[PDB]
């Protein structure tokens, strides 16, 4: 298996890295591990103008006021248990959002603030029959309502909820109140069941209390029961949100019909569905084990045919210190990160199941040292029934001496490991910024991207509607529209000239500049920057972009094209002239 | 015969040989790479807002940024490392912001931006380079765009006698303005000699036009040479004016009715010249011809005669004008007597011998061109290791090309730049690595591993957060031990230590509308154990590395219980390293 990609060779897989608390998504080439693109999501990107342009702020909605995010879990939409390459979704733990990236244009095209929750952490996608729902965990217990009258996590109205977002429309589908809290989550290969780990069964706020119980649980959701109750109208709503809310809590030891709670030690973390669909596998973290939930025993569990919820556990292998996450090679082996032991341990799932029944068998196959303290890990296509067992990425949290010193703040170390053979082989150390937690890989042939924007793309359709209200045809017009103290400039662009090279406004006017790149040549992107006004954005071929700013400074103010586009790039400029307020009324 | 056969692979547990400091381009940051692996080791926020570390949100960063903290964007091009005696001394990195007219300084011991200045009375800081000898006393910065003085909206004519741009000198150590020199025309790139007396800058708009054709009209623009000693003499003697409300000494470097200033000479050079590069032997300022398929070589040792009036014609300091190819933009040096120039149109790097080009200029029939190497595609800057020092070592060359086209996996309409590593250690340039990068780094700079010395943990007296230490002192707080909430009207100042896995203050209560400052001191002494702080749904995020104090201010505008958490995976109990802010209503 080739590990080095030379000049003119292409990578075999795409990798989509979370940006961690930096807030973007990063597109890597695998196995070269080089970053091919950055996709801004919750960060403000000076380069493309994401967070500054009207198109991006419209997508972000009211949350456009935040300049930060904290993202952990990117996942690719699926059809029948295989990636279909349409969308990537990812969480924001810092401001409680889910974002959708359209994989044809590699941009964030939708974003939602999950109502009535704090901190979206775990996120995974329904597999079968396709990604109808995005499942998302709200991690922190809060009062409901959270109006500052009650603060006690022990109140009967303090809780967190499990969230289902409609993948296609990116609106809330439903929420399920749970006991405890929620950490990570995954879904089965039938569409009936999802599952989530919980570490705060104690509903405590301090360290000791959160560690009190020897077992917390994996909570299992019967999605068929939730849907049926939603169609029957058997639900409530919270606050101002119309989102159907179902109660998945136990009431006096009686299970709800939407959930079952399977006791699992201890403050368990990762929750990973095996690629053969047999198991939800929960990483024990404080317990040196993983717990294997047999998915084909879940119907019986939900029909009362099992005396004890532990009866769906068919394995609990002892692996090592600090198990956090598990992935799959498609050959019947599972790979689990041991954070404290700083290793990846490869183990055979059916043999672990044998050992649970007593048939003493050594299910552990290999322990590979990693550098150092691994969190998530990801084997190529591991979330699909096409898991190909070629590559494994272990994403470690301390790099220490593995890279040149760069000051007190160190990079992370995401290590590429060959798993095509029987022995795991460490091949490459990839330093990364801001702590990617998880990543997802896809074959090169599973992703199909556009090289030119479509002119009706919804990303900027609101801007086209604006232009229409002004009588503008964006493909041809270079016009300055005046409207009271608003000025709407529309121009085309074709290197090395802006279609409008100067315009005049009044001091204090609110200026919107809308630019359509009418070039057809791939890779010929233009930019637009207004000097000393904090204005910057990208316009790629056939895209329309716009940005609004206040002309608060009189005098002559240059704008220029930021994207090197032509030998005469330095000369693709224009001038905004701002007439002073003392020469205009008031 | 010596062949180019340097190793390019840096396997797990091996370390790179050189640091690379990349401009972040339109994205606004500085990036630290390892060479020859070309992996990004660290991101240093400068003009961007970084969600991960909180640069742009924290009080320490907004203090350094000053009033320009209101801007969320920057546009970088030219990173340069301070020198002593014509060799890198590893103290500081400087870089420009073309979008909002700033210069920033990065301290290479902590790899943080520690000072920032908005250059007064100019628009668009583009070209930037450092004094070399006797050390980097001055940062030289080009303001690209001609503007009226005053720019108060009375006069817009760029042909007005008070419309001009200025060459800028910043005190490298204080990061205060040293002086400004008014020039004719505009300014593109700049470099400095090896004595400290001279600096030079290309100018592409000798015609002071606003339109593309207008600024290409002159057969020749020029490189303007500055007699820095003479400027210093005038400043020391008080022979200067000031502009507007800036106390910066302003000297007039324009021609006056054909009469030369004492501070400048204009050397005619074809045509819209771009790069301005000092050869590592100190003999030449080399201007890349852009529209002219040439470079022009100015003999620095003829400049004293030029300013003394001994030379008949300013063209007499031109000692070579080799013809290289279409679209010369920039030049670098191997320390062996060869120059290497990017050919933007021909899409090549051309290697040529400077002394042979000088002899050809006299009429000798000698081919100074050694090799043309195809690059992919349209190169702008290029950089050979240690090229800006008298230690130029002739080992590595990076060419930073603006169109990557098919050299990487497609990632949608926006493509990465292609920064290509080229082995120049031998007689033949050899292309060895294609490096995709985001947002158009324009230029980069390499330093030997042993030229950079970094801190492993913060010093408690570090100037970076000295203002915060001063605030704490006013509140009577010992930041190394104290965990306290100070109430001051509707202001609340929380001070806490932190030690994984617990915040030193795990809950506090405020009134709705209070302005909350949270100051956190990481008292861990273990390298790499960084902590974070995020307030859920409040747009609040920051890094606290070992022995650092960081602080951030936000208004508690939402009643209820609001969780905060450590964003930096730091401990097996990371998930449980949390606290609660309780906000009382009404
Ligand atoms: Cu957010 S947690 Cu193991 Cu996923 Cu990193
Ligand atoms: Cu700003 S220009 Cu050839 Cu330096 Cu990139
Ligand atoms: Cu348009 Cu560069
Ligand atoms: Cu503190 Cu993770
Ligand atoms: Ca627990
Ligand atoms: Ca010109
Ligand atoms: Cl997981
Ligand atoms: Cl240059
Ligand atoms: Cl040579
Ligand atoms: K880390
Ligand atoms: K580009
Ligand atoms: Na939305
Ligand atoms: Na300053």
């Amino acid at each position: 298996q080739k590990i080095h990609v030379g000049p003119g060779e292409l990578d075999d897989y795409y990798g989509f890295w979370s940006g961690g608390h930096q807030g973007e998504v990063r597109v890597l080439g695998v196995p070269s591990m080089r970053e091919l693109m950055r996709i801004p999501v919750f960060n403000v990107d000076s380069a493309t103008g994401w967070g500054l342009t009207n198109e991006s702020r419209h997508i972000m909605g009211d949350s456009a006021k935040f300049l930060n995010g904290d993202c952990h879990h990117p996942h690719i939409s699926m059809t029948d248990g295989k990636y279909d390459g349409k969308y990537l979704f990812i969480n924001d733990k810092a401001n409680s959002r889910v974002a959708r990236i359209r994989l044809d244009i590699m941009k964030c095209d939708k974003m939602i603030t999950v109502p009535n929750v704090q901190a979206i952490h775990g996120l995974r996608l329904q597999k079968v029959p396709h990604t109808k729902y995005v499942f998302a965990n709200a991690e922190f217990i809060i009062p409901h309502p959270n109006d500052g009258k009650v603060f006690d996590l022990q109140d009967e109205n303090s809780y967190t909820m499990y969230n289902a977002i409609d993948a296609e429309t990116m609106e809330m589908a439903f929420q399920v109140i749970v006991d405890g809290n929620l950490d990570n989550t995954d879904a089965d290969y039938t569409g009936r069941f999802a599952a989530a780990t919980c570490y705060n069964s104690e509903k405590a706020f301090d360290l000791g209390g959160m560690m009190r119980n020897e077992r917390d649980w994996v909570v299992v959701f019967d999605i068929h029961a939730v849907e049926a109750a939603v169609k029957a109208g058997d639900f409530i709503t919270l606050g101002d949100s119309k989102t159907p809310v179902l109660d998945g809590r136990k009431k006096d030891g009686k299970d709800s019909k939407f959930t079952r709670y399977v006791p699992v030690p201890k403050n368990p973390h990762g929750c990973n569905t095996s690629s053969d669909g047999k198991y939800f596998i929960a990483a024990g973290k404080l317990s040196p084990t993983c717990s294997m939930i047999a998915i084909d025993k879940l119907p019986d569990l939900f029909a009362g045919k099992l005396a004890d919820p532990r009866d769906v556990i068919v394995g609990e292998p002892e692996l090592g210190l600090g198990p956090l996450h598990t992935t799959f090679d498609g050959r019947g082996n599972a790979y689990t990160t041991l954070f404290i032991d700083s290793q990846v341990v490869k183990w055979n799932m059916e043999e672990a199941v044998r050992a649970y029944k007593g048939e003493k068998v050594n299910y552990i196959k290999q322990k590979l040292d990693v550098h150092y303290q691994p969190g998530h890990l990801h084997a190529s296509l591991c979330e699909t029934n096409e898991a190909d067992g070629k590559w494994l990425v272990a994403l470690s949290k301390f790099s220490k001496d593995r890279f040149l010193p760069v000051g007190p703040l160190h990079p992370e170390n995401d290590q590429l490991i060959d798993i095509s053979g029987d022995e795991m082989k460490l091949v490459h150390d990839g330093p990364t910024f801001a702590e990617p937690h998880d990543c997802i890989m896809a074959r090169r042939d599973q992703i199909k991207t556009k090289k030119i924007w479509d002119r009706n793309d919804p990303f900027f359709a609101p801007t086209v509607e604006m232009a229409k209200k002004d009588g503008i045809n964006l493909d041809t017009d270079n016009k300055v529209i005046r409207d009271g103290n608003k000025v709407r400039v529309y121009m085309t662009s074709m290197a090395p000239a802006f279609g409008v090279q100067e315009f005049t406004v009044k001091q204090g006017d609110e200026v919107t500049v809308t630019i359509t790149n009418i070039d057809q040549i791939e890779d010929v992107s233009y930019g637009f920057v207004v000097v000393n006004h904090g204005v910057s954005m990208e316009i790629s071929p056939q895209q329309t972009s716009s940005i609004t700013f206040v002309a608060d400074k009189p005098g002559l103010h240059w704008y220029y094209c930021s994207w090197f586009c032509h030998a005469l790039h330095m000369e693709m400029v224009g001038r905004m002239m701002v007439e002073p307020a003392w020469s205009h009324p008031q």
